[PDB]
RNA sequence: CGUCGUCAGCUCGUGCCGUGAGGUGUUGGGUUAAGUCCCGCAACGAGCGCAACCCCCGCCGUUAGUUGCCAGCGGUUCGG
């Protein structure tokens, strides 16, 4: 909430190609060839996308934060980790909104895998069911590790690269859920609902913008904690 | 019942793409006897198949000696 100046990097936008001319309005100027943010449009817009997600939050709503961009898995899965929003980390699997229900029903096969693991039933049906299983619950760990908090629809979703993500942002265009993103020059700003112009390269900028977001989102709810031990992952 | 053919296949549910017939999944890379498995992927699973569970042949044990052996000894018309 007093990341004012302290936005270092954040700036830093892609190239000159690559881009999206729907963009342009959050563009400052140009400089080397390397598209820069506007500062001023930046904090403009993060009023009204933290103020939504102060709202959001403070009436107890789940948000669903989606990374795979390999720049901010390891920041998503522990900012998400955090106060109980779910997160998809690995991939982001066709369906998981609107066929729910069977990516719930893969859940349901996660959770009755675990309670195998955890009865005497370990042992019979030899080893290689116990090989299988094992690599299966691996499996679903691996992919279902954040998605499996989540009992029904969120009630928004969190983006880190609305063009990475896309298929994640059409879902919830299709089901009308609000699609929260940090958004780059690579992206189309109309199918985002509450834009954030900021950098989705740079591990300091989704540092920041996650860090801050789910600071806001616990601030929101009571009880502010200590801050995220995501600075450790600058690396 | 024969046949393609023990050939590696044929489909469904939900989601997604297309006005639609349909497509996706079932394509791809590695691998296997195999749609076998692995990795990747707008797909996620499932069914009938594949394989496994059945039988026979291979090694060993337990249980049991009207089959077997001077393995072990005695008798022997010396033929367990
Ligand atoms: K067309
Ligand atoms: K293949
Ligand atoms: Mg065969
Ligand atoms: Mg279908
Ligand atoms: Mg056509
Ligand atoms: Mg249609
Ligand atoms: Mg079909
Ligand atoms: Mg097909
Ligand atoms: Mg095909
Ligand atoms: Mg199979
Ligand atoms: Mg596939
Ligand atoms: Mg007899
Ligand atoms: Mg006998």
């Amino acid at each position: 909430t007093v990341k004012e100046l302290l936005e270092a990097g954040v700036h830093f936008g892609h190239e000159r190609k690559r881009w999206n001319p729907k963009f342009a309005r959050y563009i400052y100027a140009e400089r080397n060839g390397i598209h820069i943010i506007d500062l001023q449009k930046t904090m403009e817009e993060l009023e009204r996308t933290f103020r939504f997600i102060e709202d959001l939050a403070m009436r107890g709503g789940t948000i669903l934060f989606v990374g795979t961009k390999k720049q901010a898995q390891d920041i998503v899965r522990m900012e998400a980790e955090r106060a109980g929003m779910p997160y998809v980390n690995q991939r982001w699997l066709g369906g998981m909104l609107t066929n729910f229900k069977t990516i719930s029903q893969r859940v349901h096969r996660l959770e009755e895998l675990e309670a195998l693991f955890a009865s005497p039933e370990i042992e019979e049906r030899p080893k290689k069911e116990q090989v299988r299983l094992k690599h299966e619950l691996e499996r679903l760990q691996k992919y279902l590790s954040g998605f499996r908090l989540l009992k029904r629809l969120p009630d928004a979703i969190f983006v880190v690269d609305p063009t990475k993500e896309a298929i994640a942002v059409r879902e919830a265009r299709k089901l009308f859920i609000p699609v929260i993103a940090l958004a780059d020059t690579d992206s189309d700003p109309d199918l985002v609902d509450y834009i954030i112009p900021g950098n989705d390269d740079a591990i300091r900028s989704i540092q920041l913008i996650l860090s801050r977001a789910v600071d806001l989102i616990i601030q929101a709810r009571g009880g502010v904690v200590e801050p995220s031990p995501s600075y450790a992952l600058v690396q």
